[PDB]
């Protein structure tokens, strides 16, 4: 048995599984509608449900649990993915939380590439808000340790959101892309997690929006990657990218993790280039 | 025969006491090369500084032949602003030297490693094409095929001319630690086809070198991860400070169907056109 929480708990006859939409962390996601989650009682709410597969382990139950029990202390914002709900009792363990339609940012950005499309100024707005949810997630004293645009899962009205918040070298995603591409060298040959480790996968962030889901270092192994990183190569400016966001992108590298910009500071110059940022092109 | 004595030609041949050595260049095609000064090329009394090719003392009877028939070659192909032209040789009684051009900006890659800002205007890069694209045409009217076409091969000159640089294993590095199969055309790379269309392909990365000013063709990428990318059609990203008309002519040169590529001569008369509209202003 688990406990109860009054404050979260939906009743079961209040949810109607639908479609999977995919495999998440710690478990499978599928699309629900939950009826009256606020009055409204008589309201349906489009919603997300992770669940465990039927393969899963005590200890894949214990690190569910705990990714609910963290969401309830973090809180709310606009740019992380949100909890809605439970249901904890009398069945297995239904983990309610925001549905967002337009799956992850890599494959957004890949499906709105040129010959719907965007703009730079919207490019920018994506970076800004992911920025916003770190800003946000960072004042909680959390550390993602695995910030990437398949972990920026963008729902209807374009808004961004940041799922699953607080491992093999040589293991690969399901699009088949090295997760090591996107770790701060102290992370990965120290393994030092801390904001500064997120802000260096901030940057790495920043180049798979500006080359629209662009693949980093392809072609390239892991101990090839050490090496790059142990010579201090960087990746090379995307092109229809400015240097002022490739200057940022470039701190955001800064061999010395205390030299990195935080992500309030990010947040700030972000919201200013936005502003200066035209949607004509 | 040529292991005792090389036959002569005058239409060539100097005196060897009109040839100064001075200080070696580096290591060359099929031999070695020196700095060199040439008294009375023409018709007198006048020095000529040119470059010298010759064997290194371990060369076999197969490295002198290699280095004959290039020699060989030059004298068929002809002169031309955008190659390293052939100006003599000395071919008796005593070792090979094969008088060339001599180009004292060494080559395209550290012209343009050099010359990277903390200048060369975006007209003077599109002129760096044009020239390299005229000498190719050349060497393909002349029925040459280079086979190892990059900025490497490429001679810059005083007057910062682009020369042409000896025209024709995977795992085998350059001196600076660079892959030659990144500039190879998958034909080439695959069914070992090797044809004017696969230096236009060369001349598609040679121009990515350029737009790059002298960037490492995929950086960290083994040779077994480069066949899997040209399998995957895979293509280099746009360079930053590169047009789309630029990109398009990299991509146009990297055309997986060989006979979809633009010809030389295409090259030269759409080079020849963006140059006239390429700004020196910036
Ligand atoms: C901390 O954030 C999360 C995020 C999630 C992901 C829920 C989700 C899926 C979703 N929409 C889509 C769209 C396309 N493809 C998928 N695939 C399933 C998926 C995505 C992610 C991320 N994890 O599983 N989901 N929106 N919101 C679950 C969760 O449960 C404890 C906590
Ligand atoms: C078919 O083209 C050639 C080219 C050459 C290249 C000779 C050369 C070198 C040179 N100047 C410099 C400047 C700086 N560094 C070097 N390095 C030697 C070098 C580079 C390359 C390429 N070949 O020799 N050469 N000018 N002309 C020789 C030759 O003799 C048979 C035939």
């Amino acid at each position: 048995e688990l406990p109860e929480d009054p404050r979260w708990e939906l009743p079961r006859d209040r949810l109607v599984l639908g479609k999977p939409l995919g495999e998440g962390a710690f478990g499978q996601v599928v699309l629900a509608e939950a009826i009256g989650l606020d009055d409204k009682p008589n309201r349906v709410t489009k919603v997300a449900v992770k669940m465990l597969k039927s393969d899963a382990t005590e200890k894949d139950l214990s690190d569910l649990i705990s990714e609910m029990e963290m969401m309830k202390m973090i809180g709310k914002h606009k740019n992380i993915i949100n909890l809605l709900g439970a249901c904890t009792q009398d069945g297995p363990l239904y983990v309610i939380v925001e549905y967002a339609s337009k799956g992850n940012l890599r494959e957004y950005l890949q499906a709105r590439r040129p010959p719907e499309q965007l703009s730079s100024k919207d490019l920018v707005s994506c970076a800004y808000q992911v920025a916003r949810g770190m800003e946000y997630l960072a004042s909680k004293k959390c550390i993602h340790r695995d910030l990437a645009a398949r972990n920026v899962l963008v729902t209807e009205d374009n808004v961004m959101k940041i799922a699953d918040f607080g491992i093999d070298y040589y293991k690969k995603t399901t699009n088949g892309r090295l997760p090591v591409k996107w770790m701060a060298p102290e992370a990965l040959f120290d393994r030092i997690y801390t904001h500064q480790s997120d802000v260096w996968s901030f940057g790495v962030l920043l180049w798979e929006i500006f080359t629209l889901g662009g693949s980093p270092y392809p072609g390239v192994p892991v101990e090839e990657l050490f090496k790059l990183l142990k010579e201090g190569h960087r990746m090379d400016k995307p092109s229809n990218c400015t240097n002022e966001l490739y200057m940022m992108m470039r701190d955001c590298w800064h061999a010395v993790p205390s030299q990195r910009p935080t992500f309030k500071q990010l947040v700030e110059d972000l919201d200013r280039i936005v502003a200066l940022t035209s949607n004509q092109e």
